[PDB]
């Protein structure tokens, strides 16, 4: 009586689309086994040593108990966690522990919920662990593709698949941004020209995904000047980087919160630009837009 | 030596899209005929004698110089100028005389040039009229549908076609709002959270585009929250027919600065709506997404 499932890292913000815009990624991704046992109680392990096992800190421990209790479910279980990426580089590496617990969930007891609704429930690990019910790391980790969070209470997600090809290159700095250092340095005010420049710049890469357009989607998701100038200066190098692989990609910038930066290489330079990302950054992978957690 | 044509009226802004979208209306439209005359003279010919026939001062008379000029066609012109709907109301009336008699100087002085590129010139007379270049209204009238402006120098405009019926009711308040000084009022800065809420829905309205959802579209189009609470409180009545017409539209805005107002009625309630716009105000116009500017 056990699921197993594949859950991914995702990318959220995507320059101008901040706190609304996610892309779900193939890899990075926690793997992630649940199991039904009688004794009504939640044991978690985890290959992470500096994750919590405690079924109320770790993030698949309060989105199974939330489930389990809302359901009046009899069983317990037992969640194993094979982590995809550590916690703080801004890869939505707890939304992928959280999407995947909700996902699993619903399969294993049957619940036959919509999408919607498990980024719900995911989104509750969020909260409990980072103080804000945010969605844009775990909508597109459940949907797949593209996502954008247009509404809270009640949630509403819109999901734009993307059927083209699209290849990613992610750098993973050595250093960590945890979600709290991540807003404090948030400017508490934007002005009007700015607002009008992220949604005309946000609303063109909508449009740049239906007529599947690469050049127009990276280079508007390049335009924001209200955040990342900011979140910029927290990367060792980013600048630099987004300078010298200037006309190889589409588009570059940080994947959520940061440290980690996501570019989207032209098809002609996806070897030259992998290069010099590692040449800063070793741990660098190339990637694609994944489907989503699934069952595996 | 001459050509007819229809330039319509337009509706800015809808909402969440402040400065960047734009809806081409069918009707009201100005009617345009523009005479090649070998004397170098702009002889502007309007009705409505509260329009400047001043050549310097008619927008219709800017497009034509600024643009003459250029291609150095060597000549004048004899424009007549059939206007469609008030100034200062928050139609386009202005743009539509502007890209009416851009489009007219193409077709008829051989000229080849780009819708873009229409949209383009057409801007400098809403230069001379209201300050900026303001493209926004200039855009719809030409291109037709729904526009974005995405960019300014260089000026980037995204169509997307309305190919499904749109049913749209234009209501037009008896009074005069001061268009600048319905800016000077307007929030300098604003708040990350306005900055999200806006990005969002109006992402989302263009989705609704995509998915030919027009609730979606109409109700993400009310949700503004920096402009349009502080503009409509100079629209009288304007949030107690809002309220009213609530449940019968897709949804209802303020048009432009105002104090125009926009309603998508639901074809179930389309006469009812219209009759409770006209018993508040007593000009209404009952029409749908035009094509822009067209041969007569
Ligand atoms: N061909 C023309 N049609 C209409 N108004 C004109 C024209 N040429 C010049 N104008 C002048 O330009 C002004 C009208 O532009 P606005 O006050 O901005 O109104 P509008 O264009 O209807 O509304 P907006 O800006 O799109 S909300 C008036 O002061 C007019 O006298
Ligand atoms: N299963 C889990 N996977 C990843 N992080 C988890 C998990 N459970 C709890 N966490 C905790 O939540 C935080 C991670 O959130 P944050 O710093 O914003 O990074 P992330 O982007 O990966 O969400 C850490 O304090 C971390 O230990
Ligand atoms: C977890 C927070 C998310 C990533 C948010 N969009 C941010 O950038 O802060
Ligand atoms: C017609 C709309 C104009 C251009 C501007 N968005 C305003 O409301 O003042
Ligand atoms: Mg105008």
């Amino acid at each position: 009586m056990k699921v197993r499932v594949k859950a991914p890292c995702t990318s959220a913000n995507l320059g101008v689309g901040f706190d609304v815009f996610g892309l779900c990624l193939k890899e990075p991704y926690d793997v992630i086994e649940v199991e039904a046992i009688d004794d009504k109680e939640i044991i978690i392990e985890v290959d992470d040593k500096n994750i919590p096992t405690d079924p109320d800190k770790n993030v698949a421990g309060i989105v199974a108990k939330k489930m389990i209790d809302d359901f009046n479910i009899g069983k317990g279980v037992k969640i194993t966690i094979k982590k995809g990426v550590k916690a703080g580089s801004g890869l939505g590496s707890s939304a992928a522990s959280s999407a995947g617990t909700a996902y699993a969930i619903n399969e294993l007891f049957k619940l036959n919920l919509d999408k919607l609704k498990l980024v719900d429930y995911a989104s509750y690990g969020e909260l409990a662990s980072s103080g804000a019910k945010h969605a844009d790391n775990v909508a597109p980790a459940i949907f797949g593709g593209f996502t954008m969070v247009t509404n809270y209470e009640p949630l509403e997600v819109l999901h734009i698949p993307i059927d083209f090809k699209l290849d990613i290159l992610i750098a993973i700095p050595n250093i960590s941004i945890n979600t709290k250092e991540a807003r404090e340095i948030l400017p508490k005010a934007v002005g009007l020209k700015d607002l009008v420049n992220n949604v005309g710049k946000a609303c063109g890469m909508v449009y740049a995904l239906y007529n599947k357009d690469k050049s127009l989607f990276g280079r508007y998701m390049m335009s924001d000047k209200v955040i990342e100038p900011v979140r910029g200066k927290l990367i060792p190098n980013y600048f630099k980087i987004k300078e010298e692989v200037k006309d190889k990609v589409y588009g570059i910038t940080i994947s959520g919160s940061g440290p980690s930066i996501i570019a989207f290489p032209k098809e002609e330079f996806i070897d030259e630009v992998e290069n010099i990302l590692r040449d800063y950054y070793e741990n660098t992978i190339r990637t694609e837009v994944g489907k989503g957690v699934e069952v595996v």
